[PDB]
């Protein structure tokens, strides 16, 4: 195959950036064009920033190599988060421009330094919402486009519970106004390993009085079946006076070679059988310390190998007589008794404390977040909405936006809200260029690198962009030809509100952002923008 | 694939809206043109504006793209009413250019306000006719051709039945004469599961003079195998002295492994078989709210579960002992006593009730109409005309000639009646620009929104556009260029009958069109219009 | 695919009927050219208007669109007459162009009106002609394309047999002479339901020699299912003992729910079974309405079989009402065909048919060219006709087989001029009905406003005469009566004593005189098929491909 290289690689570059740029952007603002996408032999008409970036296609694989490194990042890999897609395409081809303009590796690393001091500042900037606080409807009013009735709803279920976090599910109902299903019960990521061992021997839902849980770390096959025998038959011949019914044999993994013999040693003690219900149950769960947290739930001991079931004692084996709900998609907790609430608890201020002492980077990471998780699950309650409509199309869209409302308020109150419009960027750049300028110790390194240079005023217009695409054809841009901003400006933001009509600040009106969001497409943006500017040749062998 | 973006785009849409109205508009009027559609190896000749529309193909997939989009939703999805398909392609492609003409997003929110009041004034100048109404008559006479003896007789089957909405059936029959065969019974939507539990054991029509229904909400399968055998068992036993055989189970769906359970059931007591007549009966419908009309129907007890069936009483069990004829399509009831009557009709007041308590829009929506479709089976009788005449070939273009005239007066009593020949859109036109200009209040911004704009003016323009199509080349467009309306008009309107020759009022010739769908190719027509005017991309991979 | 609107449109239709009208009518006249068409790896030629029509394709997908218009009518559908697809074909050329010349919709409603009453006058002018009467041989020798020896043994047949008419079947012999069989059997309306009930429980020929026939009007279904169980067991339970095998279930329809319970009921009784024969078969008849009703009855006095109105009337019977006969019969796929009839028998058709004689000889003058005399006529028909098989041969093979046809063609004309009528022939019955038309309209006083005002004034009267003039222009131009001008006009004096040319003698008379005629059936479907066909190509203005 042939080999691109030299101006012809960064030709295509820019020909295939500017063709993704100009059908992602021209979706946002008030005159929101629409997008008109085929699939098989039917058509979707939608204005998505995701949906668009998803389906874009080339014809030449010169071109399509280059599109998979600009959509696809935030596109096939971004799959807990859909938002934030146009904006970090729209900050990609922002900062694209900024290294073509200022070259060579001297500026190139100012750049890169100037740009993470501004995501130090937005990660600061964050206001940490509460539960009661009632700016939770303006985030939900804007998410759910314009809608009174859902934003109201869905804003006073949080509001209500006020000291749980509630999780949410949804399902296609039958009427046409919505029905509410509120529990106070704890959702588990365990689940069958066959259908056999449900209630019917059909994968069905078991309901459970009482238990006897143990929690093996390792993915279990052919290897373990020895092991589960040794294992099963030591606690039903040794230790069956303090044992409640059912066993339940939580795990990583389950392997059909491993099944089928714990669906044997269920046949070789009958008399233990209640009502068609077997005494033993394989659990997966697709994260070593998420099972840490099934063990706590469920008073399990946490055991490495197979084999550490022969050597188990009444200190270690501890039967619960609460109520567990099992399930082929998930199984779920309901009575707890206090005596175990105080465990729970102990292990869930155990991780509470672990995250009070770690840096204000890493409280945005991965690792943070993944443990606030593990605490959701261990202190959260279960609300199941069934939403209603007209027809069979009006339903499975309000669902969407249903979901689009959960994901946007449940992101608010974790990670932060800040002011919408494209102005939280704006105040952060020239947040950062005056507190570097103003701080005398360094200020003659700063003028030399980034004032004196233009990189500081050519970063200020790159932060206007958002606010240009979204209020543009409008009063604000009347006056003369491009609104330009100044130091007052910063302190009481202009914006326009486009249901209503009228001009004010972001925190008067109520536009507001999630700031996991906005952060998230300020790094990838940078990122995205460097590779493409730095590379020199493509291989299409 | 390719990616069209920008003036190409609505280039294409441009030609497509084109094309699409010129091969639809020319079916209308006297001088109606015909259209030639292959099918296989034949050809169907047809002027019908739906199957017109249905069989529209494109070479280009840029341009089938766009053309699943203007007629496909009055086409595929538009099942239920077949009507008001030309109209809806019509009104899209002159609201289409009214959004090209007034371009910006300001003034598309006062074309769709300013629209959104007009459909306002049609949805109150809509005459809901009265079953006693003697307006029947002459919707009955322009439908079947000026029959003078068909028009007279089908009025009168709906207005000596004062009180109940008659279903006819047509059968081709032997004399010259017609032969009436009225029945006071009503028809409902189960029918058998298998074609074993019939009598005959062969899907036949089993008559019945008494019965034990029970309404079943869930769909049954394999899982409820054990619950109809502890269920049927219960009752069989316990419950033997108060039971009218047979017992009719009523549900949702019997899948294969159910009905099998259930034929071994009978079997299991061959004592209760009478003359071959299986006890148990199996029942499916293809809508929670049905099932609950059935219960009414037939004295049977709501139930949601398969297991509710063993906590039963006399107090919940009634059998009646009426007469009912099960079937393969349909069943169907006939002897109803004085006592069950009451019953039913308390349960359709409770229908009207809630129908009543209810807004204006929501009086068209899906909502009213599901519920008057309850109403209409809790108190509708059955009538089967046997159709004669002088040949075989007389008597079936007769027997079409009278479905036409059922299919008329049924949607003229249900949906309304406006005046027809393009003029009540504009009556509803130049009513509420009058209206808002009228009213001294608002009297300064309805000026300044579409007065002074000239959209008053562009909108009165389009309403004409059926009137024109219909009455070109005729004597109305005879003295001058072009007619143009004026105050006077709109009080006494002026048409031409094109059967008989003369010019009047549509109330005095007889010229109608039915509400539902003339609003409804308003309400379409401005949203597919919105959206091939917003659209500026083409994605075709 | 694509889609023509517009110009293009009326393009494409004006080219197709053009080629269609040049192809089929240069078959016509004495300087009748031929056509030569290709089937496999063979060579058909012939001057056959039909066979023509039947085969003419186009490449392009639009063409062959419209072609399936102006053929196919007259083409596919047209099974049970050959004759008149030259005649349609032509009239719709000619009234496609008169629709083009006087456009707008109310010029086209003055149009189909006139048209309509000069169908009403061929109508009328119908020579309604009587079997012994001598012309039948002049329609056969036109027919027979001028066979001495066949024109005069079919005309025999049918003038021997004064009385009944002859139901004639065609066979392949084997002699080079020709050899005819007559039989004294009638020919019935009556079919299978479903093929299972016949001999080998496969639509077969099952012959017989006893039955038991029983005549119901209604049309049967899935309601009349416990009827017929209720009817079948009355009658092999209590009345078995008076009864010959098989049972005959005549009536209206059978539906496909009714019959399988019929062939259970056959399932039920196995000891009644004879060499795999079923005794029940169910028989329908094509007829419906109240017209209708009275085919059944011709149907219950051949058979001896009782009139029944309801299908519960099965189960209120005696020996006084079952009558089992012991003649011979032979049922079919297509239709029944009778044979042994007993002079018992034969006493009570007689009656029957002098039943219906005498109630055509108490109406009008006017009524005898009705409707309803010409069906009470076919019904005596049905009632007294006769099988004859005629065997046909010849020198080789394909000399045999295109004898046959040749007789075929002749058959169908002398049967169709016995029962519809006789027209003056060589184009001069549309002459005589238009002419005819215009001048009653005009003289007629009362309506000479309005006519005058409609066609007269528009010059569609004058434009329709120029038409009916077209099939007499074919047939007799490059030839001694177009000699003395340029071209032939018709008079006032013409429509008395017509005049047309014998193109096998050479000489100038009247068709009266001469003996040129034409069947009234074939003339008048022609018109009005052709004016249907040609309004639609004239006001369609789209094509659909996809």
């Amino acid at each position: 195959t042939l080999l691109v290289h030299g101006k012809d690689a960064q030709g295509i570059i820019k020909q295939v950036l500017s063709e993704v740029y100009d059908a992602v952007t021209s979706t946002m603002g008030p005159n929101g064009q629409l997008v008109m996408i085929k699939n098989g032999v039917s058509t979707k008409t939608t204005k998505d920033g995701v949906t668009v970036a998803r389906s874009i296609r080339f014809a030449d694989e010169a071109h399509e190599l280059v599109n998979r490194v600009i959509t696809e990042p935030a596109t096939k890999t971004d799959e807990e988060c859909g938002d934030g897609t146009t904006t970090t395409i729209m900050l990609t081809h922002a900062l694209y421009h900024l290294f073509k303009d200022f070259p060579g590796f001297q500026h190139h690393r100012n750049i890169e330094d100037l740009v993470e001091r501004v995501i130090q500042r937005l990660e600061s900037m964050a206001i940490r919402v509460e539960v009661d606080d009632p700016r939770l409807y303006q985030v939900a009013l804007t998410s759910s486009n314009q809608d009174e009735k859902l934003a109201r709803l869905v804003s006073e279920l949080y509001a209500n519970n006020k000291g749980s976090y509630p999780d949410i599910e949804l399902k296609e109902g039958v009427n046409f106004e919505d029905q509410i299903e509120q529990t106070t019960g704890r959702t588990i990521r365990m689940f069958y390993a066959n259908p056999w061992f449900a209630k019917g021997h059909q994968g069905g839902v078991t309901e459970l009085t009482g238990f006897t849980a143990f929690v093996i770390d390792r993915r279990i096959d052919k290897e373990d079946t020895q092991k589960l025998i040794d294992g099963v038959n030591h606690l039903v011949k040794t230790h069956k006076q303090h044992l409640a019914l059912p066993i339940l044999l939580i795990a990583r993994s389950f392997e059909e070679a491993a099944n089928s013999t714990l669906m044997q040693l269920n046949a070789a003690h009958p008399t233990l059988v209640e009502d068609g219900r077997p005494w033993l149950i394989p659990l997966s769960t697709p994260g070593t310390s998420e099972l840490q947290d099934i063990a706590v739930m469920l008073n399990a001991p946490m055991l490495s190998d197979v084999a550490d079931l022969t050597k188990l004692d009444t200190h270690s084996i501890n039967g619960q007589h609460g109520q567990l709900e099992l399930g082929g998609n998930r199984s779920i907790l309901k009575s707890t008794t206090p005596k175990d609430e105080d465990r729970i608890e102990q292990h869930a201020r155990g991780i509470e404390e672990l995250l009070e002492g770690f840096s204000l980077s890493d409280k945005f990471s991965v690792r943070a977040r993944y443990n606030e998780r593990r605490i959701r699950t261990l202190r959260g309650k279960l609300i199941t909405i069934s939403v209603g409509g007209e027809t069979y199309s009006e339903v499975k869209e309000r669902v969407d936006r249903y979901e689009d409302v959960v994901k946007a308020i449940r992101s608010a109150l974790e990670n932060g809200i800040l002011p919408g419009g494209g102005v939280s960027l704006v105040k952060a750049v020239f947040g950062t260029i005056k507190e570097g300028l103003e701080d005398k110790d360094q200020s003659a390194e700063f003028a030399k690198r980034y004032i004196n240079s233009g990189i500081a005023n050519e970063l200020m217009r790159l932060s206007t962009i958002q606010h240009k695409l979204l209020f543009k054809d409008t009063a604000l841009y009347k006056e003369n030809g491009s609104f330009h901003f100044n130091d007052d400006w910063l302190n009481t933001p202009t914006v326009m509100n486009l249901a209503t009509g009228e001009i004010g600040t972001p925190e008067g009106l109520g536009i507001y952002d999630t700031a996991y969001a906005s952060i998230t497409a300020l790094k990838g943006g940078l990122q995205t923008a460097k590779i493409l500017a730095t590379t020199k040749t493509l291989i299409l062998g």
